[PDB]
């Protein structure tokens, strides 16, 4: 539940109540695509598709 | 309404009842389909449609 204070001396506010999700570290994953060689696209056909 | 006769002294049978439709002329009508001259097909394309 967040409250929240003024202080008149200072002219200012703080909000409090809340949690921490604090990034610390970093964690490194390796995602691979497997792909097809191909140069070549021997065809003399002319269709469409 | 069909009705038949058997002669016992002929060895003969007659059918009676039926009713004619003789042909005894003829009419002639000329049938007709428009076509397209063609010869050429110009096309180099290899497309299966």
């Amino acid at each position: 539940n967040i409250t929240e204070e003024f202080y008149q001396s200072t002219c200012s506010a703080v909000s409090k109540g809340y949690l921490s999700a604090l990034r610390t570290g970093w964690y490194t994953s390796v995602i691979t695509i497997e792909l097809s060689n191909i140069k070549k696209i021997k065809c003399n056909g002319t269709d469409a598709k």
